[PDB]
């Protein structure tokens, strides 16, 4: 696609700050980028749309080439149209936000400049944030994660794309997602077919993989950190049933792994460790401190902070594996226990670091869940087995929680904010800020 102009496209700013070894932290001038596909797409030279609802127009748009040489992004008003706000180091996105049409969620990239992403580089490296979980019932999902996206959004690969990360262009993710309206510089409409339970979606005969780090999927009730390699590193666009994922055939036929080797304290058996109220060590009523660490062994760790106290992830028994570090061997009995070979089939964490060894796009969303109603983060899944089959139970929410046009209507105002992001060598997130 290419990019116009009748809406102009101005980022939101966000601080954050660098660390360094040294005992210093340096503030860095970001801004944050909204997901092409939650942007308006009309004709070059005019306002008709060339997608509505969840179909493409037959006239403008009758194959992919033509689609991307007749129609363009235009600008997002972040705030009235998305529920997008920034303040500070600060970052909100509500839930559902009413204006000219309904819109639901929103999903964000951190950039560098006006037209390329920030890279990060994990390996040996650790972030650092706050979160505020409490406006997040069951059934929604503030995540904070990383992806293997290209810095330009593919600008330099496929001249087809002049929009680029201006306009949000270029994801992936490990769910090979195939909902994208364009990918590699062309549509997705070779293929459409609409979503029958979303008004505003649909799946196309593209999907886009890469390697995705998930330090942060989580709400009032329940959270999980999940690492996801795949064969291939960066993106890459796949072709329909063998993109495998999440609304493929077969789930395990692509690149790339969708179920992850994922930690969540409740799911290992610690019920009272994060929640609402002070019953919880962490009390999800209020603002905590997140902190990831990428381990050159290519483990991970992490620790909260709430009013001034630390607490290390708790330690976990799980098959043979004692102790509180998501590591290979925790990743191998994971799979022994619970189920799966996905995660060591597209390589477990020594894939996985090569991901984490070159550069990932921060990635900010809230989104609710059109396939499972997030019951594999926060309730029984599947839904029929009890607490006897292990890792069933992964938090206390209802079993019917989350169907996505019951939270729609019921917690219109649900929100998340997260801030205060710091990024440096090991150990230095804990320094002060300037
Ligand atoms: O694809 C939806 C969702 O699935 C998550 O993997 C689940 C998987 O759905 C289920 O088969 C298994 O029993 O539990 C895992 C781990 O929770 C995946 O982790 C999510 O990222 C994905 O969004
Ligand atoms: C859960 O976590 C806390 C904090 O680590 C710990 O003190 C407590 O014993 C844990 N409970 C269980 C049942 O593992
Ligand atoms: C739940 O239903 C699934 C259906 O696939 C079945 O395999 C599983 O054994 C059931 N568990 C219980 C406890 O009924
Ligand atoms: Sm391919
Ligand atoms: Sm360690
Ligand atoms: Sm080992
Ligand atoms: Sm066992
Ligand atoms: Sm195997």
């Amino acid at each position: 696609q290419s990019a116009c102009t009748l809406q102009s496209e101005t980022h939101p700013p966000l601080t954050w700050q660098k660390c360094s070894s040294g005992g210093t932290c340096t503030q860095q001038t970001g801004s944050v980028v909204i997901d092409a596909n939650w942007r308006w797409t009309h004709a070059t030279n005019s306002s008709t749309n060339c997608y509505d609802g969840n179909t493409w127009s037959s006239t403008l748009c009758p194959d992919n080439e033509t689609c991307a040489k007749n129609c363009c992004l235009d600008g997002a008003a972040y705030a009235s149209t998305y529920g997008v706000t920034t303040s500070g180091n600060s970052l909100s996105i509500g839930f559902v936000t009413q204006s000219a049409q309904k819109n639901v969620g929103a999903r964000l990239y951190l950039m560098a400049s006006d037209t390329t992403y920030q890279e990060f580089t994990l390996l040996g490296n650790e972030f650092s944030f706050d979160v505020d979980v409490s406006q997040l019932p069951c059934g929604l999902n503030g995540a904070l994660y990383f992806v293997s996206m290209d810095a330009d959004g593919g600008v330099s690969k496929y001249p087809t794309n002049t929009a680029g990360a201006k306009y949000g262009t270029g994801y992936c993710d490990s769910q090979c997602p195939r909902d994208l309206k364009f990918i590699n510089g062309q549509a997705n409409v070779e293929g459409w077919e609409p979503s029958s339970n979303n008004a505003n979606t649909g799946i196309g005969g593209h999907g886009s993989c890469c390697s995705e780090m998930d330090i942060w999927e989580a709400n009032s009730i329940s959270e999980a950190l999940t690492p996801h390699p795949c064969t291939t590193v960066g993106q890459e666009i796949c072709e329909g049933d063998g993109c495998g994922g999440t609304y493929s055939d077969n789930r395990y036929g692509g690149t790339c792994d969708p179920d992850g080797c994922d930690w969540n304290p409740y799911r290992l058996g610690n019920t009272s460790f994060y929640g609402p109220g002070s019953s919880f060590t962490l009390d999800t009523t209020k603002k905590l401190t997140v902190v990831t660490q990428f381990e050159t062994s290519g483990a991970i760790n992490r620790y909260y902070v709430q009013n001034g106290v630390t607490f290390q992830q708790p330690n976990a028994e799980l098959g043979s594996y004692s102790g509180n570090e998501l590591n290979d061997d925790y990743c191998t009995a994971e799979e022994a226990e619970f189920g799966g070979s996905s995660f060591s089939d597209k390589g477990g964490l020594t894939q996985f670091k090569k991901a984490t060894s070159g550069g990932m796009v921060l990635v900010m969303s809230l989104w609710d869940d059109y396939y499972a109603n997030m019951l594999w983060l926060d309730s029984t899944y599947p839904t029929n087995e009890t607490s006897s089959t292990p890792g069933a139970v992964r938090g206390s929410c209802s079993t019917s929680s989350g169907v996505p046009a019951q939270v729609e209507s019921q917690s219109p105002n649900a929100k998340v904010t997260f801030s205060n992001i710091k990024f440096g060598p090991i150990g230095s997130t804990g320094n002060p800020s300037g």
